[PDB]
């Protein structure tokens, strides 16, 4: 297992796509899943879109990390070590505690 986040590049978007830095609002497609077995526990695909505010620490951190540097249209998945996650807590009744996570993500907008 890594020291800590991995984030790999599975897409390039647009060129000059809008750059999602600290303190943008961004707005993001994703798929969460179990690292350990891989059963998804949430997808806004087809939904509507989630948007946060990069960096300021409303998002597990492995998201605040991992979503940093995207332009629009850009793939990307995220490997995340539990301290980077929810911890020894889990969420939402489905993330158990000390969960290895990993998310699809694709940058949707940038504001
Ligand atoms: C205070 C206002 C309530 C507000 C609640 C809602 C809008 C209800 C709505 C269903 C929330 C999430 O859906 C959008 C839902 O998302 C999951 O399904 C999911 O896929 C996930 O893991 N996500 C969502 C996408 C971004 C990454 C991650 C996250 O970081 O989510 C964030 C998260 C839970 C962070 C905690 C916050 C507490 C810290 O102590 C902890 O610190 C380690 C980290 C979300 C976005 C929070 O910022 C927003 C809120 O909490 C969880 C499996 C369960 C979670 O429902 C609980
Ligand atoms: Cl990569
Ligand atoms: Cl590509
Ligand atoms: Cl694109
Ligand atoms: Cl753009
Ligand atoms: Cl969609
Ligand atoms: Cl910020
Ligand atoms: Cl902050
Ligand atoms: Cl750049
Ligand atoms: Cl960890
Ligand atoms: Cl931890
Ligand atoms: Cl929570
Ligand atoms: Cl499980
Ligand atoms: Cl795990
Ligand atoms: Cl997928």
């Amino acid at each position: 297992y890594p020291n800590g986040l991995i984030v790999e590049e599975l897409s390039m978007g647009k060129p000059n796509g809008k750059r999602a830095d600290p303190g943008k609002t961004v707005s993001v497609r994703y798929i969460g899943k179990l690292q350990k077995n891989g059963k998804i526990f949430d997808s806004n695909i087809g939904k509507s879109p989630f948007k946060f505010r990069l960096g300021i620490g409303s998002v597990i951190k492995g998201w605040d990390v991992g979503v940093n540097g995207m332009r629009v249209g850009d793939k990307r998945k995220l490997t995340i070590p539990p301290s980077m996650g929810y911890g020894v807590k889990g969420a939402g009744g489905q993330i158990p505690p000390n969960s290895w996570l990993t998310f699809d993500v694709e940058l949707i907008n940038v504001q």
